[PDB]
């Protein structure tokens, strides 16, 4: 059984680069606070307690409001008046930077006037080990830089906003399949713990790890540990993955929160570098917490050390000054629970203040402008025989399939977006907002026509073949709408537990295909999903003349798809994936038997680094639409590819400090004029007599076995070698080559190209092309810039696990720059640099 | 048993008032005809055998192409870029003789540029005895005053597009159950006969007859008999409405055509007044025919007079000629049995050249404008405690009813719109279009709510009442659709045979209504349908803020009801019949069971003129909603009545026209290849026996030939005739009428002035409606209206006089808004 090695102590905050503002002014104010007052920084006041997922009780005294933290990565969850952004895949197909930038800053503004203090968003984890994952859709790309370089964006965006973003989820949970015991039970496994992810080194670092690097350097506040193991140590408890590869590789200056329910113990956890229990309490409503009163119970009895709270303050404090959340501080003016108007203080109980718990406040501004622009621009044009754009002068249009209309149980109809019914514009779970409204391709595209005085119809019932085949036959053109759905494992659609079980187009979509193209000479499909579908059986049919990806386009998705059919906008999304023949040639299966009898079910990531294109390239499988592939309205050429050699910290950290003091258990009883709220998570002891205040079955058993070598050790440090900086040691962000690259738009019309640069860094097990560095142009007809871009130390660089290092091989290096992964016409050899 | 009196013989054409230059061109070319080519005028090809719906072979000799005939009363059937216009009930809701006429202007360009040469409408039979009754919304109204009115406007603007219109069905056709013996066994009924209609002399003058009169007196170029009998004669053949009524007492000049199948003999029919078989066969592609061979040996062997035969001809062709039809002429271009631009020239037995069938001709203009206008300007606003207009400020709306959203199956997904499924903006049956597109109310709505930067949704289905609270707790206003759909009797929806089972809302529509209301203080409801439903157990719930019926707006729908829901149009329409308490309220009930054993059953309108608001007054029962109730956005007052008293006896002898020769002259021409099924006017041989292969040839004919009905001699005048619908006496005005309008609100708008009268005596309605008109007024703007009374309109039939006959009784005149709100009184000044 795979096992995790400690990594101790808990690295400790030093006001690093970009944090030494925030961090002293953290500890200024941590400095000045009581024991109790800390830990109520640390942990959630209990599921459904306040107004948001999740909710600390802050500190009243020196006028700390307490942090609301709300889902989700693509708007405002479980409220009202706010906007539905585009899936962050569909950022990952915009190729975009400025984009991701732009709605990272939209969301920051909705949710900073909620009153929200935390976004439990951006994802870039799961990565994308598997094409059925059934949250591949929450983040980017199975590629590293790509979803790194778009992970970060997101994040500046949102905290240039005033709003603390949070990485999630913090590291490889890479399938929804076991990831929480007892919601596995719920689907009838008997499973004593949770899924295992079991990663080499040398994979955690060069694939799962690079975009969290990413994060840490753009300055993201918070990172959220997930619900899986990693080799058989949960992730919210991991020091390996907490103490030494985000803080102390990593330099991570900011908070780990645990996921809701992914908090497993109140001294381990604390020791292995978690900074925030979530939503606070052991269970839901559960009035126990692993931290609350047992956490000031561990300080006050020797076991964590006030080093490590005083820490965790120091690290909430500073993620919140850092992202200047004081100065815009306002308590949550909606509930999560309730849309009514008035209602008790505190939700689930129903007790405190009856009191106006929603102002209903219209955040959205003019936010439909960035999602109805992203979602065209992030629509990938597959495949097209010269069929598209359409002129408006088309004489009769059909618009087929269930995914062209409403959802009849209205669009938000379906909690949490739990089924997959009329357009697929949002997938399904906690990463999900309420819809303000949401134009359908059948509203969007019939518009069109009329505006044009031509005849169109839909039809949208998938079994409805005859009333299909006949309308097909008297169309001039018929765009076929088709989607496959997927989301967070807690909800079931028709028996896809989260994770998708097959790769195939939902609601009879093949045949829907079928019955159209046998029919129409001109059938044009659009696909709305969570990732890849299989498009073997029809997508080289001579009467399928294009094929559109659009993913999840969120509120404005017809009206962003029109834009692109009639010629509005070019398309220029590249695909962020891969598009593969079969379920098979992806390999990376899911774990969807026991594998461990009743234990935790053991995922071991075999392929190494091998997922998505590298799989591909690696097995010479060949893509039916490879990764970086899209076509535009125009004709794109890259010539003049040219190479430039360019010329390009401590090594222990201090000894832990302590803010402010500790005193007597009897200063951290239960204050006497306080109404305890039922369920309610609170810092404080019943009495003085500690080990009956904790009511914890195993106190004071065998304590000391139980807490790890160096666990309490709070002396200087040794700087790991790959470590002293943010994202790493600051040398891997030296800039060694410099490439350009002439790129002309050939064609007719304007248009974005997307220059993309492949390196091949040598050796008998290393990808054979491997992305490094893109950038979206705008291009008028005949137009030529060159493009330049840099390569780094780490970009250049393998991890060796010997040496703990980032290391660039001895193996000759090769550039490669192109319009897609498989189209790469320009090639040049690296010289040595090291 | 009840008896139809036979009525003989049928008068021929005399080209009066407005005919007189259609006639002398129709006399002139038909009297070029062979008696062959008169016979290819009044008889179909055979069902599905050329383009239309119903087609003549026409006399290519003389360059007549043959005649297309094609439904519906709303739009052009079974073909390709056309429109789909708003039924005949909004029409009749818009209470507007203007809109009337230019929706048939529009309707008359669409048909004229597919080639047809006749349009198979519009309806005012039925005039909607039954509320349940399964056609009712083809038509306009069980009003025959706003009716009749409103169906002259619309054969007026298709006929000055140069299209025949088609009058129809003459007469009785109230209700769909056992109108065909072929149907009713479908369904599970044994009758050797169709349902027989049996009605006094004085209620079919005084309510069914009346739009007729007004039909032929506007000038209608065509009739369409019924399925129906009359006391036991089919309509098809029967010489007390066809000769007596229609062409005696109306004086209609044009010509009769069988419904589909309407047709039951030859020689009967041709003497009973007939003029034209359609589709020509006797059953569906028999290969036989009850006219064209058989009516030309009908000719040859004496027993239908020549005479006969070339009236037939003389009117088919002055109606023709009427509307100009001959310079617009060309072939159809499209198929109504294939879509596909190549196909058999004959599409039934698929033989004759492989050849262009359809051009693919968009006809349709700017036709969606007088759509989506009518469609709005028929809106009724039923109720309407402050809520409307929406001023598009409203923070979230609540779209809700399967009625509000798209048809899963595309809009044209249902057969002859044979479904109830997403928005209700067409009825079942023949009186359809396939719509170019439909605009829906979730569409037209949403987008409205969307340039205004507001949160929308719309809930399509009505059972997700979960969905719907939940919805409807979070709205600042919500939007109710609900439907009840009908049509004709060969289509059955949910166990609907063609007539309404019932007058309740569809689709769980009570129960939506009551899931919003209960959660929403700002329930508006919409309702597309038919006719009334039943609102009863939701109109006065304290949180139904509003509520309007919008009928059967076709392809504008969603964008009529958003221009009246947002304020662009100011509704000023007016419910054209009754909204009651319960379906007994109505009376009237339909045959639904049989009722003479195995013979036909006998739907004895026991009633008489006591339909509708009629019934109700007659009752003291109290409608929801009254004949002649609409709400606007704004007021009006009516005051000021001011009255004031204002200041051929035989026929000609029975024409012919060109000559008829022997037998051996309209034998098959040799050269011509004979398509399977297609209906001839031409003989195997000289033998005419084995030439008709009638069973009854020859046998006991001069006894089935009534007497009189070979009498082509100079026939007396009836009292009643005279003119073009009816004596010209009957239209002398007697009394003029004025009010003042003013608009007292503070939007401008349309009124309706209605003016009743109350006829007098024992057996008279308390008031019955006789002018109306909308007038437009700004806010503070007064107009008078001034109307006359006829002769006709102060009336009653004497069936002893067989006459018009004023009344001994005294009269009083009413004017106001409504049925029931009539202000303005007085007695009218004895006349005569
Ligand atoms: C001051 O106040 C404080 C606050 O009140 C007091 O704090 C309490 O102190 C107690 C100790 O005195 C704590 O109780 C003990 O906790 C441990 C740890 O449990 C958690 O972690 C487990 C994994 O642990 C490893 O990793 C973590 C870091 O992630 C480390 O901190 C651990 O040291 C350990 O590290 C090794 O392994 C990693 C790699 O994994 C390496 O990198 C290191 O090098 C080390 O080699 C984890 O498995 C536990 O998970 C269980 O609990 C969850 C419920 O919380 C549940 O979700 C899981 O499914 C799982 O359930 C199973 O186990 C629990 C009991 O733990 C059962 O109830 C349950 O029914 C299941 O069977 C958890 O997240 C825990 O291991 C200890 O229990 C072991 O030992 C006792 C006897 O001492 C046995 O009775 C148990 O059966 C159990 O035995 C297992 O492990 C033995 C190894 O020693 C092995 O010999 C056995 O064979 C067996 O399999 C204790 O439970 C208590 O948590 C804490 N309370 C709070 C609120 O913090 C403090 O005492 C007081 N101070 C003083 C001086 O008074
Ligand atoms: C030159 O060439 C010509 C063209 O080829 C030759 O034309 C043929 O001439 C034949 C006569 O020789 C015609 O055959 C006869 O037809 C009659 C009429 O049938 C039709 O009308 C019936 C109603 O009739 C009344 O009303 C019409 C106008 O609507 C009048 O024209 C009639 O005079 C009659 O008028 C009276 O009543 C009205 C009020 O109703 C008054 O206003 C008047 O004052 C009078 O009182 C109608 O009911 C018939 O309907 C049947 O046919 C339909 C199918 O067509 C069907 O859908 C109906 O259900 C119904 O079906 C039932 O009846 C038929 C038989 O007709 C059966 O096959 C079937 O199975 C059903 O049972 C129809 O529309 C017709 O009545 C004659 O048949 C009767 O008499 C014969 C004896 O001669 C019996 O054998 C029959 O059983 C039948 O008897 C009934 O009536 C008797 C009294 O009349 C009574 O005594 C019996 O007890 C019984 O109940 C003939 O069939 C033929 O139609 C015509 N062909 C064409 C193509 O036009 C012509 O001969 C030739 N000339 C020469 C000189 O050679
Ligand atoms: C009642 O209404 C009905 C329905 O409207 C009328 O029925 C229609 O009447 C038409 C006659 O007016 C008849 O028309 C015929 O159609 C035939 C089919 O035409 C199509 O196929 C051909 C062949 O490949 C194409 O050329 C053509 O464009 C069509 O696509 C034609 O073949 C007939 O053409 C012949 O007659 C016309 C004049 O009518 C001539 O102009 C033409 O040149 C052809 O003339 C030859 O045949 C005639 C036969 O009468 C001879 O008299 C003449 O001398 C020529 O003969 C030479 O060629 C023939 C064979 O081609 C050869 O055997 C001979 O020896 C010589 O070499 C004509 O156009 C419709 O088909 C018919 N419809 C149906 C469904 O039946 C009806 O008339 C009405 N009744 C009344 C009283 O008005
Ligand atoms: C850790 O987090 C906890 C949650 O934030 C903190 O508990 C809260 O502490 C505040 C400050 O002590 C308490 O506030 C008090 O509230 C009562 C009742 O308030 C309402 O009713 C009155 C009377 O009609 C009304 O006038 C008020 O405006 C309120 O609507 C007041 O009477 C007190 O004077 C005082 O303001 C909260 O009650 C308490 N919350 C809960 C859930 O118990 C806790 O202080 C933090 N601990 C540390 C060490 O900082
Ligand atoms: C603290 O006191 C409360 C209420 O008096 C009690 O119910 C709760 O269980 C106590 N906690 C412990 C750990 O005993």
């Amino acid at each position: 059984l795979a096992f995790s090695p400690p990594f101790y102590p808990s690295p400790w905050a030093n006001g690093q680069g970009e944090w030494a503002e925030a961090y002293q002014r953290a500890v200024a104010i941590v400095s000045q606070m009581t024991l109790d007052e800390k830990v109520n920084l640390t942990t959630g006041t209990g599921w459904e307690l306040e107004k948001c997922v999740g909710q600390t009780g802050g500190v009243p005294r020196l006028n700390i409001g307490g942090m609301c933290l709300q889902d989700s990565p693509l708007g405002i969850r479980d409220s009202d008046y706010n906007s539905a952004f585009p899936a962050g895949v569909n950022v990952a197909a915009t190729w975009d930077k400025n984009l991701a930038y732009l709605r990272g800053q939209a969301m920051g503004q909705e949710f900073s006037d909620k009153g929200i203090d935390v976004q439990l968003g951006p994802a870039a984890g799961p990565l994308g080990r598997s094409p059925d994952g059934g949250r591949n859709w929450e983040g980017f790309s199975p590629d590293p830089a790509l979803t790194g370089v778009l992970f970060a964006e997101t994040i500046k965006g949102i905290q240039d906003a005033g709003v603390v973003a949070t990485a999630k989820h913090y590291i490889l949970n890479e399938q929804e399949h076991f990831r929480q015991v007892a919601e596995a039970a719920g689907y009838g496994f008997n499973i004593s713990d949770t899924i295992s992810s079991n990663v080499d080194d040398k994979t955690i670092h060069e694939m799962y790890l690079w975009p969290f690097a990413d994060a840490v350097r753009a300055g993201v506040g918070a990172i959220m540990c997930s619900y899986n193991q990693i080799n058989n140590s949960y992730g919210c408890q991991n020091s390996y993955t907490l103490n030494k590869l985000l803080k102390a590789e990593l330099g991570f200056q900011g908070f780990v929160m645990s996921d809701w329910g992914a908090h497993h113990s109140g001294v381990g956890s604390a020791l292995a570098g978690l900074d925030m229990s979530m939503p606070g309490d052991i269970t839901f409503d559960s009035a126990t917490s692993f931290w609350g009163t047992n956490l000031t119970i561990a300080v006050l009895n020797g076991t964590v050390p006030q080093w490590r709270v005083d820490d965790m303050a120091v690290r909430i404090m500073a993620a919140y000054y850092k992202v200047g959340r004081d100065r815009l501080y306002q308590p949550p003016n909606f509930s999560s629970w309730t849309r009514d108007e008035y209602g008790f203080k505190y939700f689930y109980p129903q007790e405190g203040p009856y009191e106006k718990v929603n102002h209903f406040v219209n955040v959205q501004r003019n936010h439909s402008e960035v999602i109805r622009k992203l979602g065209a621009d992030s629509t990938v044009l597959l495949k097209n025989n010269n069929a598209l754009p359409l002129t408006g002068k088309e004489r009769k249009v059909a618009i087929l399939g269930e995914d062209a209309g409403s959802n009849s149980y209205g669009a938000n109809g379906c909690s949490d977006r739990g089924c997959d019914n009329g357009t697929l514009a949002m997938a399904w779970g906690s990463g999900t907002a309420e819809f303000p409204y949401l134009v359908t391709p059948e509203q969007a595209i019939q518009a069109e026509v009329l505006k044009h005085k031509g005849s169109v119809y839909a039809i949208t019932d998938n079994w409805a073949l005859s009333q299909v085949e006949t309308l097909a036959k008297q169309a001039s053109v018929s765009l076929v709408f088709v989607n496959s759905d997927a989301g967070e494992g807690y909800i079931s659609v028709d028996g896809n537990e989260g994770d998708r079980n097959n790769l195939t187009l939902w609601k009879n979509g093949d045949n829907l295909i079928k019955a159209a193209a046998n029919n129409c000479n001109n059938t044009i499909v659009v696909i709305h999903s969570v990732g890849p579908v299989l498009v073997d059986e029809w997508y080289d049919h001579p009467n399928v003349t294009a094929i559109l990806w659009a993913g999840l386009p969120g509120q404005e998705s017809g009206n962003s798809l029109a834009d692109v059919l009639y010629g509005r906008v070019n398309p220029g999304a590249k695909s962020p994936f891969t598009w593969g023949k079969t379920r098979e040639a992806y390999g990376d299966y899911l774990v969807r038997e026991l594998n461990n009898g009743n234990g935790a079910p053991q995922d071991d990531f075999s392929e190494g680094v091998f997922i998505d294109y590298r799989g591909f390239d690696k097995r010479n499988e060949t893509p039916i639409y490879e990764f970086g592939h899209g076509l535009s309205y125009t004709t794109f050429n890259y010539s003049g590819l040219h190479i430039q050699v360019l010329n390009a910290v401590a090594t222990e950290t201090g000894a832990a400090p302590t803010f402010g003091q500790v005193g007597n258990a009897s200063d951290y009883v239960y204050p006497e004029g306080l109404t305890r709220i039922s369920k309610f998570i609170y810092p404080w002891l019943n009495s003085t007599d500690l080990k009956a205040s904790s009511g914890d079955p195993y106190y004071g058993v065998d304590t000391a076995e139980h807490v790890p070598e160096g666990a309490t050790d709070g002396s200087p440090q040794p700087v790991l070698p790959a470590g002293g900086g943010s994202g790493g040691n600051p040398r891997l962000y030296d800039e060694l080559i410099r490439v350009s690259v002439t790129v002309k738009n050939t064609g007719r019309v304007a248009g974005d190209a997307v220059p993309q640069l492949y390196v091949s860094l040598g050796g008998p097990n290393e990808p054979k092309v491997v992305l490094r560095k893109f950038d979206r142009l705008t291009l008028k007809p005949s137009e030529e810039t060159v493009w330049t871009t840099t390569l780094t130390r780490r970009d250049l660089s393998n991890w060796d696990v010997a040496a703990q290092d980032w290391v660039i091989t001895s193996y000759p290096k090769k550039v490669h720059v192109g319009s897609s992964s498989r189209q790469l016409p320009l090639h040049a050899a690296l010289p040595k640099v090291q």
